[PDB]
């Protein structure tokens, strides 16, 4: 009942509020498909106002508000909401513009960024100390601490590892309230869990991410396939350990048939004589499917960085088996392709199919399976049914991944993202393609395939304790336990609510 002094002071200063606007904002994520109405909302506008409210929270018998860290709420299904609670607005942190909440280091070697801050600006910071980070998502306007809580994967991660991979140290508040640095070498046990730890030990409000000098561009491939055992092999043999080969990315891309013509246009990286090439291509085989590898080389302002890059590609297109002459290319200024995903975003906004629902499915496929899946799903499934949004694809080497961490992966040492980002444009659709969703699932049961989920939310415990495997969840337990004995962090988890 009664509030500590320098909790009624964040109400004081207008930090808490309960109004309608605020409750309501804090309310709905990108999924678009669960909300959850919070008591209050925290706009913190220091560190000390997070160690406020945990503090509070941690010495006030009977607390009874969840605490969740709202970053740009890119979650699916509520894991930012804290129902009936108090959701932190973590974009409030950066709110002054000084001092810096990105700070790259004098020596180059990493750059400081708040828990808050949005990729896109960690980017823009990094180039103009000529570096960047080294590890990305593909899009760029999500949180540090949100990316580093789940894991953070795009088409580096094979050879850098996700971004939890790329942290050398973090500030975190505890769920007692208390500020921590920690790293490999200090408080490790904290740094583990927090790291693709689903926001239940604490709040990261600093990370800091490893760099590599700045590219200055990147040269930008799309190769076609149309059978699936060509394009699988053809994405291990370039992401596979020699070290790794030359390429700076790798991911892929499954067009359904049916809408292949449109698909291949929406791409944004395909011209009307390419496209007409493609479709015809698939008629001639008679595809059901058609997959694209897409690929780059970053390189620099060196004068001969072009004719170094030419020859290069040439050489390693040389090793691979697509269909001759389906090679594609496009060259383009490094931060260009990195934000590539915020121009799609641009356009469907205006077609008012950006705000929709978005049922995506995201796991990791062990490549053993990956063939089956490819059968089941892409040439299964999803057969008949008009899609909306991309089907990526694209294998990910464990050894790059730390499993002492949270973050729960595949046993095999190469295991596929596989992301069905469906949006649910048509009307009332979503209910189909839930219902979709569960059915792939099930396919995977059935068939024995050992994936784990990504970006998503059990609501059973059996589940999140298959999800992290059952010594690997005890950990989790015992941190959580260290960490927030009170059990208040991201509820939306529905791990420990
Ligand atoms: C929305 C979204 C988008 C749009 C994107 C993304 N991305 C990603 C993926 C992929 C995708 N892709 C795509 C594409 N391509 C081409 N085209 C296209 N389109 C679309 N899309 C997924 C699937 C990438 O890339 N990668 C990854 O990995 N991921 C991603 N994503 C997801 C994310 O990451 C998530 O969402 C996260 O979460 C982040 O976000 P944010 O917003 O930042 O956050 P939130 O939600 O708010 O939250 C979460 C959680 O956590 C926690 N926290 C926060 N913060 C913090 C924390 N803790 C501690 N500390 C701190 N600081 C909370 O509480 C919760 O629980 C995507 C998406
Ligand atoms: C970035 O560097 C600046 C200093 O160059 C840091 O600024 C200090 O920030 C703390 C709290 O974050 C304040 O109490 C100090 O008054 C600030 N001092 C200065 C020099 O203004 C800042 O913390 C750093 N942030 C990052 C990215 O780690
Ligand atoms: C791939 O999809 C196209 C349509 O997107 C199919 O072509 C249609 O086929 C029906 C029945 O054969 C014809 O009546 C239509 O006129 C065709 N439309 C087009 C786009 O020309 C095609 O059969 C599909 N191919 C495979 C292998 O599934
Ligand atoms: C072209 O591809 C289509 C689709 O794979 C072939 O038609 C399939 O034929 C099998 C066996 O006859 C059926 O089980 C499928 O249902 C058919 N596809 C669907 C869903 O319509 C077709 O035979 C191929 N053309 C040839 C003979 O080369
Ligand atoms: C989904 O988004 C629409 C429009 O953006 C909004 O009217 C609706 O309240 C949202 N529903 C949920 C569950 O977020
Ligand atoms: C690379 O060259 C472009 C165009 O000349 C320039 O804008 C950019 O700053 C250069 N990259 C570096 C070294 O910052």
């Amino acid at each position: 009942r009664p509030w500590p002094a320098s909790l009624a002071a964040l109400a004081l200063d207008g930090k808490l509020r309960t109004d309608s606007n605020a409750t309501a904002a804090a309310s709905t994520d990108f999924g678009n498909i669960t909300s959850a109405l919070p008591a209050a909302v925290l706009y913190p506008s220091s560190t000390a106002d997070l160690v406020a409210l945990l503090s509070a929270a941690n010495s006030t018998p009977g607390w009874p508000y969840t605490i969740a860290f709202r970053g740009r709420g890119h979650s699916l299904m509520g894991q930012a909401f804290a129902p009936g609670g108090v959701v932190v607005n973590m974009a409030s942190l950066g709110d002054a513009a000084a001092p810096p909440r990105i700070n790259v280091s004098a020596d180059g070697r990493y750059v400081d960024a708040g828990g808050e801050q949005v990729w896109i600006d960690v980017l823009r910071a990094s180039l103009a100390r000529g570096v960047a980070p080294r590890s990305w998502t593909d899009y760029l306007y999500l949180t540090v601490g949100g990316t580093l809580s789940n894991a953070g994967i795009s088409g580096q991660a094979f050879r850098h590892g996700p971004q939890i991979s790329n942290v050398l140290e973090m500030d975190v508040i505890t769920g007692h309230g208390e500020m921590v640095t920690c790293s490999k070498q200090l408080n490790a046990d904290l740094f583990d869990a927090v790291l693709g730890g689903l926001g239940q030990f604490g709040v990261i409000t600093r990370a800091r991410i490893a760099v590599e000098p700045a590219p200055a561009r990147a040269r930008w491939v799309r190769l076609v396939y149309t059978d699936f055992a060509a394009f699988s092999a053809d994405q291990e043999r370039l992401t596979a350990p020699r070290s790794f080969g030359p390429m700076s990315y790798v991911e892929g891309s499954v067009f359904v048939n049916q809408s292949l013509a449109t698909d291949l246009a929406n791409t944004g990286f395909f011209t009307d004589a390419d496209v007409a090439r493609i479709v015809a291509l698939a008629g001639e085989r008679n595809a059901t499917t058609v997959y694209s590898i897409e690929a780059t080389l970053n390189y620099d302002n060196a004068t001969a960085a072009a004719a170094a890059v030419d020859q290069e590609l040439a050489s390693v297109l040389g090793t691979l088996s697509y269909v001759e002459g389906f090679a594609f290319q496009r060259d383009v200024a490094y931060a260009a392709f990195l934000d590539r995903v915020h121009g799609e975003e641009v356009a469907l906004n205006k077609l008012g199919l950006w705000r929709v629902p978005h049922p995506w499915l995201n796991m990791f496929v062990p490549r053993s399976r990956i063939a089956d899946f490819d059968r089941g799903v892409f040439k299964g499934i999803l057969q008949g049914t008009d899609i909306v949004g991309p089907l990526i694809v694209y294998p990910l080497n464990k050894s790059m991944w730390d499993d002492g961490m949270s973050a729960a992966t595949p046993s095999e040492d190469v295991f596929y993202a596989v992301s069905l980002l469906f949006s649910s444009v048509a009307p009332n659709d979503l209910a189909r393609l839930q219902e979709q969703n569960r059915r792939i699932l099930r396919f995977c049961d059935l068939a024995g395939i050992q994936y784990k989920t990504y970006l998503a939310r059990h609501t059973d415990r059996s589940d999140w304790v298959r999800h992290f495997g059952a010594a690997k969840w005890n950990r989790f337990v015992e941190m959580k336990n260290k960490y927030d004995p009170k059990r208040l962090l991201s509820p939306g988890q529905d791990i420990f609510n």
